[PDB]
């Protein structure tokens, strides 16, 4: 388990990557 | 809970994203 | 130990960096 | 505490930011 702040940041990071990929495709 | 180093890095990462967004807006 | 989601995000982040480096080299 | 992999990724992430800043300055 992780700090809820870290879980939040990890999710935001992944969604950022996904949106970036979709933008370029 | 997380290592204090990881908590620090997560906060820095989020603030980086926020500042980037504000810069572009 | 960390949340499996955070472990996943950390791995993705590192592989992203590696691929970026290889792309530029 | 965190998974050693996550600690490693957090350190790499921060050093990446620092080097980027120094490069631009
Ligand atoms: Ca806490
Ligand atoms: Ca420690
Ligand atoms: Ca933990
Ligand atoms: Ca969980
Ligand atoms: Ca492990
Ligand atoms: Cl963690």
């Amino acid at each position: 388990s992780s700090d809820p702040l870290v879980v939040a940041a990890s999710i935001i990071g992944i969604l950022h990557l996904i949106l970036w990929i979709l933008d370029r495709l």
